[PDB]
């Protein structure tokens, strides 16, 4: 599940505003829970993906505290 959300993340959601956006995400769980793929709620991709090493040296590069722009 964390994977097609992985995906789906990684490729989608680059130019969304953060409403529709979380509308899609909706979206697609409900569809998930239809086709009965086990996904949880509360996955984030920072959590699976981008390192706390990383993270801070990329804060340091100029980065804000923003999800968003994360």
């Amino acid at each position: 599940g964390n994977c097609i959300i992985s995906s789906i993340y990684e490729t989608y959601f680059g130019h969304l505003n953060e409403r529709e956006r979380g509308d899609m995400l909706v979206i697609l769980k409900r569809l998930l829970g239809k086709f009965a793929v086990k996904y949880d709620v509360n996955y984030r991709f920072i959590d699976y993906l981008v390192t706390l090493d990383e993270k801070m040296k990329w804060l340091e590069c100029g980065l804000d505290k923003n999800d968003y722009f994360l």
